[PDB]
C-alpha cells in the first residue's frame, strides 16, 4: 500500500505545516502537525477541557463505531518548546492520504498548553520518531507509519514541505519526478528516538564550504535550524547589523536586508537554503526588525534540522531494518 497527502503552512511565515487525518468511522477530519521529532498522535478532543479550546477540530470518540477505549493508558508530553499536552488514548481506524492503519493509539487531549489552544489551526499532532519516544503509560503505543510499515510497498515516508506553498507527505514510495538529481543517503542513529544524522559541514552564501561534522535531528515538527553557535554566528555575520537579542530571543536582522544563502553538507551532497526561506519577518507587528530562521541550538542540547533546512530538500525517512535519511534537491 502508500499514501500520499497535502500539507499546507498554516500561515504566511510557515511556522508549521498541516495535513488532513481521517481518524474513526465515520471519518473525523483533522489537520494535524506532522512532526519526525517526537512519537505521539494526539488530536483536541471531545474530552478536551473547555476553555482551553479555540476554534480546533475535535475528535468526539463516541460518534465513531471503531473507536475503543485504550483501558487504564494515558499520556502526557512536554515539547522543546515547552508546550504540553496530555489525556487519556483510544484506538481508532486512522488514515492518511488513502493509507489507513487500524487499531491506531489516537491520544485524546484533556489537557493542552497555551501554545496549543492559540493555535486554531493546529487539530493535533502526528509524531513520526521512533516509537521508543511515545508516551503512552502503561504501555507504550506505535507510531501510524510503525503501524502501516509492514504494509507499505517500501519501508519509508518521505517530506516535501514548500515555501510559502502547499507540499506533500508520501508514505509507501519515493515520487521520482518530486526531485533533481540523485538522493544522497546518510545515515542515522536511533539511540535518542530520532531520526539523528551528522551533516558534513555548511557554507555561507557563495563563501567557502567548511567540513565539520555537525550532528542533529531531521525534525518537521520544529520551524527553525538551530545549529552550534559558532556555525550561527559566521551566518548572521554575513548580515549587516543583524544581532542576538536576549530580549526577543535570538538572532534578528533588519528588515531591509537580504539575507545570503545557506547550505548544509550531506555525506559529498550540498542542499541550499535561498535567504529568503531564513526571514521569519517583524518580530512584532510594524517593526523593522525582523527575526531569523537560523539559531543557536546552544542550551537546547541538540541540533535540529527543522522546516527552514528540510523545506529546501525532498527528504527520504527511509524506515528499513537499519533506518537512513536521503536527502536531494528539487
Amino acid at each position: 500500500s502508500t499514501g500520499s497527502a497535502t500539507t499546507t503552512p498554516i500561515d504566511s511565515l510557515d511556522d508549521a505545516y498541516i495535513t488532513p487525518v481521517q481518524i474513526g468511522t465515520p471519518a473525523q477530519t483533522l489537520n494535524l502537525d506532522f512532526d519526525t521529532g517526537s512519537s505521539d498522535l494526539w488530536v483536541f478532543s471531545s474530552e478536551t477541557t473547555a476553555s482551553e479550546v479555540d476554534g480546533q477540530t475535535i475528535y468526539t470518540p463516541s460518534k465513531s463505531t471503531t473507536a475503543k477505549l485504550l483501558s487504564g493508558a494515558t499520556w502526557s508530553i512536554s515539547y522543546g518548546d515547552g508546550s504540553s499536552s496530555s489525556g487519556d488514548v483510544y484506538t481508532d481506524t486512522v488514515s492518511v492520504g488513502g493509507l489507513t492503519v487500524t487499531g491506531q493509539a489516537v491520544e485524546s487531549a484533556k489537557k493542552v498548553s497555551s501554545s496549543f489552544t492559540e493555535d486554531s489551526t493546529i487539530d493535533g499532532l502526528l509524531g513520526l520518531a521512533f516509537s521508543t519516544l511515545n508516551t503512552v503509560s502503561p504501555t507504550q503505543q506505535k507510531t501510524f507509519f510503525d503501524n502501516a510499515k509492514a504494509s507499505l510497498d517500501s519501508p519509508v515516508f518521505t517530506a516535501d514541505l514548500g515555501y510559502h506553498a502547499p507540499g506533500t507527505y508520501n508514505f509507501g514510495f519515493i515520487d521520482t519526478t518530486a526531485y533533481t538529481g540523485s538522493i544522497t543517503y546518510t545515515a542515522v542513529s536511533t539511540k535518542q528516538g530520532f531520526w539523528e544524522w551528522t551533516s558534513t559541514g555548511y557554507a555561507v552564501g557563495s563563501g567557502t564550504f567548511k567540513s565539520t561534522s555537525i550532528d542533529g535531528i531531521a525534525d518537521t515538527g520544529t520551524t527553525l535550524l538551530y545549529l552550534p553557535a559558532t556555525v550561527v554566528s559566521a551566518y548572521w555575520a554575513q548580515v549587516s547589523g543583524a544581532k542576538s537579542s536576549s530580549s526577543v530571543g535570538g538572532y534578528v536582522f533588519p528588515c531591509s536586508a537580504t539575507l545570503p544563502s545557506f547550505t548544509f553538507g550531506v555525506g559529498s551532497a550540498r542542499i541550499v537554503i535561498p535567504g529568503d526561506y531564513i526571514d521569519f519577518g517583524p518580530i512584532s507587528t510594524g517593526s523593522s526588525s525582523c527575526f531569523g530562521g537560523i539559531q543557536s541550538s546552544a542550551g537546547i542540547g541538540i541540533n535540529i534540522f527543522g522546516d527552514v533546512a528540510l523545506k529546501a530538500a525532498f527528504v527520504v525517512f527511509n524506515g528499513a531494518t537499519t533506518p537512513t535519511l536521503g536527502f536531494a534537491s528539487k
